[PDB]
């Protein structure tokens, strides 16, 4: 009877009757989005009213819509027609993806360009990419989609293996209309095949593998009550998914003695976004949003044992939403396991004459998507010592274009006349902070260096300064590696025994943020990419960094907009925005399939504990 | 018959024997660092000839010497004596250990001092602690250990939980005097106790924890021969071990098709230090570098299977000498394993329809030390994707002091009355360099961002730029995280099949170096430490960041010295060495044993192979 219990199949088929019944899911309509909405502030009203947050698509170029239903009492809350050209276009619908080749297939232009290039139409492949939106007056208000080619010889030949660069075409996907075909030029298109399951490029295979077996004789140390809570070593959470943030972790709270302490009330990676740093017209638009515009929990893929998850794995397969709202589950979706993470604590007493050792274990909740090209690994652990981890795993294959004659600043070249054009992912974990419970600080820390002299005569000390964020314009921060900058979230009214707040420190990578010019379009729409820890006050609707609907929306939407409220962060309930990325110029080892890449960040406690909280961790 | 093979006892004796004959090795001499020295560039002697080096220390006072023998010939090279006062004191000796506190227990300064403090001095513990090089005349040309007091209350009691502050002693190990007694005043000894293996503190263990099972039903992938050399997943390399620098790596190569590529000749940690942030008068000299004046390797542990090395574990039982000259053979001191490192790569395609799914692993070499309170575990890893990385996991007990009952800007409170001073844990691992060969060149990679403008309209270019760095002079490099900035070890000679010249690169985790005043005694004895990368060029006698003798030396020797020569590294034989630490303020959650934190570094293969390395990994 979990508020935050995973969606069944039939809470979807019952907002889908709500919705017809309504009238508002006629032959013309589609759900674009679909997901339920969290327990709002206050748990005071018993029984909670289940609701679903739903965004309906008009493939007749009639006006969106966003609805609320209860399926509890099976009525709609509220719909509000969208203004597009305003608000931003609805998320792109997997049945679109096929209709920007399909439509260019019989576009003259289009055609010509194939042909010129000797390429037979029926071969071509067209990667359905996001617009954005930059000097096409004539697309705001149209949901248009780009089309960049690439050529299949063969059913099972990797197609990403062969771009045809120096092409492009823009579609109006609910006209059905190709409003630009744009041809600067004829570019070889790489004639070696990228098929990494082909003998002839693998070369023979490994027989020098032995096994590695991963067991638990007497079962995991983790129980799985309600369907979705989760109680581990201490640790208590419900793991929800989202059709478009995919897992996502409610109440981490630790059972330090006698109560249960909060430490983050709702965790996700409300966006990542991939912008292209190359400056041809072909892609210098591009830039996809995979949670914002795709929404990467409805292609997560079914994880297989001893492939995906190794060793003792308990599964959860979420169900979401088809375009018409229909039920669809994703078989083994999620993968929930523990692992041995080496040492945990070690000492050997030259005077005591004890020695001593104890192992670490992590818990982890995972599920992995795939977006065209990419394939993204989202990965939480959860630690004995308290640290909490979010590591995200990029592989796939890389998106492909032509190496020009002559070079490249922003290309790099992965095989005879073949590109990787120079891109970054960029995430933004949105964290709402309930360290002891939601009266929360931030605290900004900087190493303080110090200098020879008077209270220091030998020049060796060195110390520390903690900054309060008192108001959301002074809470858009920088990261700062080489004077270890951190940052603390606190609550100032409960205090450890050393009378001292509790807190919680954020360790990020430090890795480049958001690249492209402060002027840019993807710097309006991602601004959120630009610096490395916003920080909010909690509202109900304020839940991406980039706004409720990305796609074709001009910029600022999100936090730049929640941030200009100017509201007081100093001991309320607040949220923690963490931007972290990885910067990719392409290596010749990362194809025809890249070998995984991370990054990701943590948060270990600080003065949250009494003392070690492991102490009482076995031998074994 | 490898000239890479481990010493062996016999070695040992046999030097003792040659030391002995040569009339160098008399009662009142010691041992006080032996190993064997690496063959020189270039196929020279018709064979193998073995030689060791020893730094022989002399309890009389008479000066130390270094000599160099061939144990197949049975003669000395070389033996020059040492002018300690200039060229700095001998590493420690675990049998001086003792002797500050045995003195101290007869001296009536340090008597009233713990008299004073109602302190039986049956109960206090004293720690040998380095003396580093400030003001104190009489210590010129002396050998020095300063001695710091903590009260063990019965046998088994952790005495670092009451640490005697506002006292301070430093003793002359060979004159048997205790130069000073300094006594700042009377602080309260903390009387929490920190026994983390008593019920009364550690509560009921857990009884939550279920079994995970790690084993290898057809034994490992990796083979061993000759007693160190290595072959694993295409990796090649020789695992030595050194009693100051620990674990060595050697000849690590990579068997790409018929070849067997060299990557790198020798990897090691070659120094590590500790300096203390505090500037009490009682602790302000507090600089300890275990690698260079304590010998880590020295204090390897014995590693329990289950408990410190879980899994199938293949052990090496390495062999050093005695202050005496006799062999000691530290059993199972280094474990060797192959372990699961999750998705290696993965891609489900839209248009081939092929689901692909390969799983990661990576060899495992490790050693774990103790020196005083600390513990410190190191481990290497080969990845099957070509990826060579460096962990270093930091745990013991923290060293403790009063804390002020005013508060410190220097110190952490973590228990009433107890604290723990700032300071960082850096180290410095030494990389000679071998990509595809000796002829090599380190180029600084750095992000660039574009203007928007003509050529970038849109905005959105980004890409990066590359500094050769010619000669030594230029080759002392700074991180910044903020653009990005990785190095680059390429070989000008060799190229890859896109006629690009194949490398490797080196990601820095870029945490901030060397705090200390640049004036200060510690800045100089640690000048590695002040910044991230150094490049020279390769030189027989060119081994440890701070010179041979750190103990008791000031600066003048090391890296330092080493760069000044200022010579051209862009295509020869050169080294990079890379300084990367943790700055570490104390937590409550630190005490009374601390859960591991780690840092390190790696290289990943930029450009190296012709694509992908891993696409002959099996399925299963
Ligand atoms: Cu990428
Ligand atoms: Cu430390």
């Amino acid at each position: 009877a979990s508020p935050f219990r995973l969606a069944s199949a039939g809470e979807i088929s019952e907002v889908q009757g709500i919705l017809r019944t309504a009238g508002l899911l006629g032959p013309e309509k589609r759900i674009a989005y679909l997901g339920v909405l969290d327990p709002a502030r206050g748990a005071g009203s018993e029984a909670e009213d289940r609701r679903f947050r739903v965004f309906i698509h008009d493939v007749s170029g009639a006006r969106p819509q966003e609805v609320t239903v209860s399926v509890t009492n099976g009525t709609v809350i509220s719909a509000v027609e969208l203004d597009t050209a305003a608000t931003g276009e609805l998320p792109v619908l997997e049945e679109e993806f096929e209709v920007v080749e399909q439509l260019l297939a019989t576009d003259e232009r289009w055609l010509k360009a194939l042909a010129a290039r000797n390429l037979d139409v029926s071969k071509v492949r067209v990667a359905p990419l996001s617009a954005g939106v930059f000097e096409y007056a004539e697309e705001r208000g149209r949901r248009i989609l780009r089309g960049l080619a690439f050529v299949q010889d063969f059913p099972e030949d990797s197609a990403w293996a062969h771009p045809v660069d120096g092409l492009v075409a823009y579609v109006d996907v609910v006209s059905k209309e190709v409003t630009r075909v744009i041809d600067t030029g004829v570019f070889p298109v790489p004639a070696e095949h990228g098929n990494y399951t082909d003998p002839e490029l693998t070369g023979p295979l490994r027989t020098t593998q032995k096994p590695i077996s991963i067991t638990q004789p007497e079962g995991p140390s983790f129980t799985v009550t309600g369907g979705n809570h989760i109680e581990w070593e201490k640790w208590s959470l419900d793991v929800g998914f989202d059709v478009r943030e995919g897992v996502v972790l409610h109440n981490i709270a630790f059972r330090d003695g006698d109560r249960l302490r909060p430490i983050i009330n709702r965790a996700s990676i409300a966006e990542m976004v991939v912008p292209y740093g190359d400056p041809s017209p072909i892609r210098s638009w591009q830039n996809y949003f995979a949670t914002g515009e795709y929404l990467v929990g409805q292609y997560a893929n079914s994880l297989e044992l001893g492939c995906d998850c190794l060793g003792d794995i308990t599964y959860l397969s979420p169900v979401i939403s088809d375009a018409f709202g229909n039920p669809r589950e994703i078989r083994n979706g999620i993968c929930m396991h523990e692992e041995d993470w080496g040492i945990l604590a070690k000492h050997s007493d030259l005077w005591s004459g004890i020695n001593y050792t104890r192992r670490n274990r992590r818990m982890v909740i995972s599920f992995f998507t795939t977006i065209g090209n990419y394939d993204y690994g989202f990965y939480w652990y959860l630690y004995l010592d308290g640290t909490i981890e979010f590591e995200a795993k990029a592989t796939g294959v890389v998106f492909t274009s032509a190496f020009p004659e002559g070079g490249s600043d922003n290309i790099s070249q992965l095989a005879p006349g073949l590109g990787a054009p120079f891109h970054q992912h960029i995430f933004s974990a949105r964290l709402d902070m309930a360290i002891d419970g939601f009266t929360n600080r931030v605290e900004e820390e900087d190493v303080v260096r110090q200098t020879m002299g008077p209270g220091n005569e030998r020049g060796n000390a060195f110390s520390r300064k903690r900054t309060v964020l008192t108001r959301e314009s002074e809470a858009v921060r920088e990261a700062d590696a080489r004077t270890g900058r951190t940052w603390i979230i606190s609550n100032p009214e409960s205090k450890n025994r050393l009378n001292e707040p509790v807190g919680y420190k954020l360790h990020a990578h430090n890795q480049p943020t958001l690249l492209a010019d402060p002027g840019s379009s993807i710097a309006r729409r991602a601004a959120f990419a630009t610096k490395d820890l916003w920080v909010t006050r909690y509202a109900d609707d304020e839940r991406y960094p980039t706004g409720d609907f990305v796609n074709q929306h001009s910029g600022g939407a999100g936090l730049p907009s929640y941030i200009a409220q100017d509201r007081d962060i100093d001991g309320q309930d607040i949220v923690v925005w963490h931007t972290f990325g990885l910067t990719h110029f392409p290596r010749v080892e990362d194809w025809p399939i890249m070998p995984v890449d991370t990054v990701g960040f943590k948060l270990r406690p600080e003065g949250f504990f009494d003392r070690s909280p492991v102490l009482d961790v076995p031998a074994n």
